[PDB]
């Protein structure tokens, strides 16, 4: 009986930005995919894989379950997605390139978690700037769900029960980008907000998690902070994982299954790895008594769990 998995979790296929998706005995890892043949010797990311597993060491590859020839009206940047689950449908929200336009929000719906996802038709949001990436979606307590995005600007709409529209009156709302919630660093705002924000509640208290940059730094870290509330305010909480043995980026997704709490999270650490041929990794932690997270090493695997 296998009962341990070594990083990376695939070996065969480079993967990035992971976004775990926990539904009934499964956890879904969605990804982006870094083609194996690299077109002008940088990033070149084209679809969005999904791999599931029952027990943290088992893995099964579902291939492309949705990519940029699925989407009419973009034409580039299959870049960091999250799924959600609601009233019997998926729902997998991926920043792309609008062809002509600026970064847009594609929604794409499956009555599976491994797709193939349709897409919607037209950009769930598009404001016809480059802000807009790396979707994070969440469906608080009362109902309402929230899709967090932005590089380097934090931003949220209220999406509808539907999940294929938001609320227009409340808009695109900025998040302050202030040292209080986001630390002082070396991005564009002038505090350590990256990008990959990744927007979650547990035991009443909010999170939102992020690559970030720290003063004087170039490469990513991640960092978190934290909230009473879903909207705000937010207050910087720490580091959680440190650029140390990374690449350039790194990016993360946060999901509890079977009682457990696990950190995914990428490296270039396969075979021909590099920072345009990453890998996604996964480390097992636990919360601190007060809901802080203290900084999680990277990680040789992950133990099975029942
Ligand atoms: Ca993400």
């Amino acid at each position: 009986e296998k009962t341990f998995h070594k990083n990376p979790i695939i070996k065969d296929i480079y993967t990035a930005d992971p976004a775990p998706m926990v539904y009934g005995d499964t956890l879904y890892l969605y990804t982006t995919h870094d083609e194996d043949e690299l077109v002008n010797d940088f990033y070149t990311m084209n679809d969005w894989r999904c791999f599931s597993t029952k027990d943290m060491v088992n893995w099964t590859d579902h291939g492309a379950i949705f990519s940029l020839d699925d989407i009419g009206w973009a034409d580039a940047r299959a870049w960091a997605p999250q799924a959600v689950e609601r009233n019997g449908k998926f729902y997998l929200y991926c920043p792309v390139h609008k062809r002509n336009g600026g970064m847009a929000i594609a929604v794409g719906i499956s009555d599976s978690p491994t797709g193939p996802f349709k897409d919607l038709g037209y950009p769930l949001v598009d404001e016809g700037d480059w802000n807009d990436i790396d979707p994070t979606v969440f469906i608080d307590d009362d109902g309402q769900a929230y899709l967090y995005f932005g590089n380097p600007e934090l931003r949220y709409v209220l999406l509808n029960e539907n999940m294929i529209t938001y609320d227009k009156e409340v808009g695109i709302v900025k998040v302050p980008m202030t040292e209080e919630a986001f630390a002082k660093g070396s991005h564009d705002t002038g505090t350590s907000y990256g990008e990959g924000p990744w927007f979650y509640k547990r035991n009443d208290l909010y999170y939102m998690v992020y690559a970030a940059f720290g003063v004087g730094k170039q490469n990513e870290h991640l960092a978190y902070s934290t909230s009473d509330s879903p909207t705000g305010p937010w207050k910087y909480g720490g580091v959680l994982m440190t650029e140390e043995g990374g690449v350039f980026t790194n990016h993360p997704g946060i999901a509890d299954f079977k009682g457990h709490s696990y950190l995914f999270y990428h490296t270039g650490d396969l075979p021909g790895g590099s920072l345009f041929h990453r890998s996604v990794c996964v480390a097992e932690f636990t919360y601190n008594e007060d809901g802080t997270i203290n900084p999680i090493p990277k990680c040789d695997g992950v133990e099975k769990i029942n």
